[PDB]
């Protein structure tokens, strides 16, 4: 199966799943002179206040927060979106060094890592229909580089010990996502794909500009996780990041001046 190893890794992922080398990947570099402000994009509206998160999982690749989605409560509208888009998980990819981690990058520049915040479109009616759509999926994608703490992220470092190998999860309730983003909501917008298999090209990508800062001690904590299972050999879960791939016949817009 597919991975982030020497032999399983993005380069391969093509023999499995054609779409990889398809017209509308991601991740992708965002070039910020040449990525246009569109007066027409509204701001965004991200509305956390009544999520429900309930699980986290180490699913092999990352690790997920799970939430409620059987009803809108935290969701996603406004910006390059029509309709309401709700939350289902969040993860992270992120690298082995502070150099590298990220999936989208700016001007070439890799961040230590990267959030995205995982929306379905709810007029598909449930996850799984709306990952075959074009407009499927909306993921909120926040670069993290390494300063001081994030206090919002300490309770997901802090959970990591108990789910170090696939196929483990914890409960994980009450968590508020809000805590994980930045001051401002200024953005990038393009159409893309997700970026591990099966690389549904589903998602309208709205990445913003601002990182968010979390210490060195909070990445040191993703990088004691591991890809394998337990009692397997031991994988330390490190550079889980897609690199950028083609633009293509994309336009990369702005939200800001
Ligand atoms: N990356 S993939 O095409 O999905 C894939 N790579 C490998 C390598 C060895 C054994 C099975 C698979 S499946
Ligand atoms: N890494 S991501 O683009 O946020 C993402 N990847 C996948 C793969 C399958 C289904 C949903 C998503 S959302
Ligand atoms: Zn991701």
């Amino acid at each position: 199966h597919w991975g982030y190893g020497k032999h399983n890794g993005p380069e391969h992922w093509h023999k499995d799943f054609p779409i990889a080398k398809g017209e509308r990947q991601s991740p992708v570099d965002i070039d910020t002179h040449t990525a246009k402000y569109d007066p027409s994009l509204k701001p965004l509206s991200v509305s956390y206040d009544q999520a429900t998160s309930l699980r986290i999982l180490n699913n092999g690749h990352a690790f997920n927060v799970e939430f409620d989605d059987s009803q809108d409560k935290a969701v996603l509208k406004g910006g390059p979106l029509d309709g309401t888009y709700r939350l289902i998980q969040f993860h992270f990819h992120w690298g082995s060094l502070d150099g590298q981690g990220s999936e989208h990058t700016v001007d070439k520049k890799k961040y230590a890592a990267e959030l995205h915040l995982v929306h379905w479109n709810t007029k598909y009616g449930d996850y799984g229909k709306a990952v075959q759509q074009p407009d499927g999926l909306a993921v909120l994608g926040i670069f993290l580089k390494v300063g001081s703490a994030k206090p919002g992220l300490q309770k997901v470092v802090d959970v990591l010990d108990s789910i170090k190998t696939k196929g483990k999860s914890a409960d994980f309730t009450n968590f508020d996502p809000r805590g994980l983003l930045p001051e401002s909501l200024d953005y990038w917008t393009y159409p893309g794909s997700a970026t591990t298999p099966p690389l549904l090209e589903c998602v309208t990508w709205i990445v913003l500009k601002e990182p968010i800062s979390v210490s060195s001690e909070q990445v040191l904590k993703f990088r004691k996780l591991n890809f394998n299972g337990e009692g397997e050999p031991e994988e330390l879960m490190v550079d889980n990041w897609r690199p950028a791939q083609p633009l293509k016949n994309r336009q990369i817009k702005a939200s800001f001046k």
